């Protein structure tokens, strides 16, 4: 058979049926499946597997895919694609979704969203489920999501906070946020962020707000607004509140609806017209008012022109 830990350069090994996989390979692996307690069948014989990295070429291999070197990962990962591939990935307004199932509202938003930003993940082994996912193949994606989250099938998801987790395995390192902060007595004080930090805010949906200027306390309250954005796009995020989205402002926002934590998320998208995607449902309006907890912005660049 071949065992592999990054189903690219496959190692062929020989099986005995008389010792279990986790026998001879450690934690093994089957499509998601444990197989490490299950000994070797006839139906499977030289088809790949999944393994732990045991010596350094897997070590290796498994940094060069995923970018981690967590032991727990590789589990991790092969526990949530077993929930994944049983899930339906409908195809809604040229967009993958996902039909409901084990509270996976926050993913369904966040994969919507990823198919209308731009962003490229370091980890290949992201960016390659990146690609299968926009194709309508999103199994291995929402799994890879939920292992470089720490978080479980199940588990309640924040969205702001799952999109910040999968931007710092993105490339923002060419995106730039400039800021100004002008406090009477303090005076004027620019700083300036990097990285993910440059493409989220938490406060304000409005990026016009933003860029007129925010109301933040000061080491004396001053004003903070955005003197020049360099970024392919910016996240602007705020605790759930009434917000009416018009079409042709945004690019994508999401909505959720119910208590801290245990709430559910909807996805509303500004195509020709508003259209709002809960899974595999699909709703059409020419204005949305709703409680809107982020809000996704188009950009290229910028340069405020007050000085
Ligand atoms: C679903 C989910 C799953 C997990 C989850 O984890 C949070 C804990 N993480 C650290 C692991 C949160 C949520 C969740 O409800 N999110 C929505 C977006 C949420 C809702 C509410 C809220 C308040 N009252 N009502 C009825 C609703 C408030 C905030 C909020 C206000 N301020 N801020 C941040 C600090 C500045 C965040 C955020
Ligand atoms: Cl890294
Ligand atoms: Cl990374
Ligand atoms: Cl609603
Ligand atoms: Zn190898
Ligand atoms: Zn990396
Ligand atoms: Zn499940
Ligand atoms: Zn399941
Ligand atoms: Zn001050
Ligand atoms: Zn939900």
């Amino acid at each position: 058979v071949f065992t592999t830990v990054d189903n690219i350069n496959l190692h062929t090994q020989v099986v005995d049926m008389s010792m279990t996989y986790g026998q001879q390979f450690g934690p093994t692996y089957l499509d998601g499946a444990d197989v490490t307690k299950i000994k070797p069948h006839n139906s499977h014989e030289g088809k790949t597997f999944y393994v732990l990295p045991n010596d350094d070429t897997l070590r290796v291999e498994a940094f060069e895919y995923y970018h981690t070197t967590d032991p727990s990962f590789l589990g991790r990962y092969m526990s949530a694609l077993n929930h994944t591939k049983k899930w339906k990935y409908p195809q809604v307004n040229g967009l993958t979704s996902i039909k409901w199932a084990d509270n996976n509202c926050y993913l369904a938003t966040a994969l919507l969203t990823l198919q209308q930003i731009e962003l490229k993940f370091n980890p290949p082994a992201l960016q390659d489920a990146y690609y299968r996912a926009r194709a309508g193949e999103a199994a291995n994606f929402c799994a890879l999501i939920l292992a470089y989250c720490n978080k479980t099938v199940g588990e309640l998801g924040d969205v702001r906070e799952t999109m910040s987790y999968l931007f710092q395995h993105a490339n923002l390192d060419s995106c730039k946020r400039v800021l100004n902060v002008v406090c009477k007595t303090c005076g004027q004080q620019q700083t300036t962020l990097k990285g993910v930090e440059a493409v989220m805010y938490m406060g304000t949906l409005s990026y016009e707000q933003f860029k007129k200027g925010v109301q933040i306390p000061c080491t004396c309250q001053a004003t903070k607004y955005l003197v020049q954005q360099e970024s392919p796009f910016v996240m602007m995020s705020a605790p759930p509140a009434q917000y009416e989205l018009k079409h042709g402002t945004f690019t994508c926002a999401s909505e959720y609806t119910g208590n801290y934590q245990c709430g559910h998320y909807k996805h509303i998208t500004s195509k020709e017209t508003l259209y709002c995607i809960d899974g595999a449902l699909l709703t059409k309006s020419s204005e949305y008012k709703g409680p809107i907890t982020d809000v996704f912005y188009k950009e290229n660049s910028y340069t405020t022109t007050i000085k």
